[PDB]
């Protein structure tokens, strides 16, 4: 739907059998979630933002249900304070900015 | 207008007589620009993101032209790698996410 930005744009996502809240972030190229138990294996990686850099595990081809829309893509798991849905998944569900 | 997320959502802003490029970020509550010469009074402040926290100066009541729309609000100036336009200004220009 159409979501304004008066409040943080938080949505419910279903990933790996679990329900979580995540922030839709147009300023993140990638999607990174707080530490959680995920299946399969990973390739380690480092990402940065405001503040500095962190280490995350990279899981590809993972299924996620965001506001119902099921999408498959890479998800990074690590020490991030909050779960963020990045552009790699946002394009998947046809998300656009408007004004 | 309507902007897809296949590429970073970069726009041109005019602030303090200067032209700069900034990333439209729905995941930032605040707007923070790389070090620049700004006139006026400020209160110091600290903000955080993924790799920890940084110190920035808080300049209030600042004018900015984003994609033509003039808006007035708080801007934070500091060691951010890129300039990001946060929700405090995005609501000013009527920006929404759609899908
Ligand atoms: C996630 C990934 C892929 C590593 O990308 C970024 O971190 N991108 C960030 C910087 C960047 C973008 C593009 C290229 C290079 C670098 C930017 O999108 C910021 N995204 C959010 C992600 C986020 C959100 C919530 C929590 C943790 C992380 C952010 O840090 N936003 C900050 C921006 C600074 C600001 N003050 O607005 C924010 O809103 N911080 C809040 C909330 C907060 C408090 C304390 C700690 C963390 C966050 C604040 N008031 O300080």
């Amino acid at each position: 739907p159409q979501i304004t930005l008066w409040q943080r744009p938080l949505v419910t996502i279903k990933i790996g059998g679990q329900l979580k809240e995540a922030l839709l972030d147009t300023g993140a190229d990638d999607t990174v979630l707080e530490e959680m138990s995920l299946p399969g294996r990973w390739k380690p990686k480092m990402i940065g933002g405001i503040g500095g850099f962190i280490k995350v595990r990279q899981y590809d081809q993972i299924l996620i249900e965001i506001c119902g829309h099921k999408v498959i893509g890479t998800v990074l798991v690590g020490p991030t304070p909050t779960n963020v849905i990045g552009r790699n998944l946002l394009t998947q569900i046809g998300c656009t900015l408007n004004f």
